[PDB]
């Protein structure tokens, strides 16, 4: 892991949940999903255990965490509440 040394450098991403409500966050567009998957989780108190990271409100495709805001090339996202959790991991 690594604390974060400053904080500059960030994007306003649009974080869509509730399919109703929603806020936007500064942070790393760099950084991929998977590290801003609590930042913005947490943004919207929301859980990262079973949170998914769709296109945008209207879109209903999954996003690549590996992949980040400029890998994907999007400024808004929406986080989806799901329920699963099982698999291997190992590489």
């Amino acid at each position: 892991g690594s604390s974060g040394s400053s904080g500059e450098k960030t994007v306003r991403v649009v974080i869509n949940f509730k399919k109703t409500q929603k806020t936007i966050v500064r942070v790393s567009p760099h950084a991929s999903l998977q590290e801003l998957a609590p930042i913005i989780c947490s943004k919207c108190e929301f859980d990262p255990l079973h949170t998914l990271l769709l296109k945008d409100y209207q879109s209903q495709e999954p996003l690549d965490l590996t992949k980040s805001l400029n890998d994907l090339g999007l400024r808004e996202l929406y986080a989806m509440d799901v329920n699963r959790e099982s698999g291997p991991s190992s590489g």
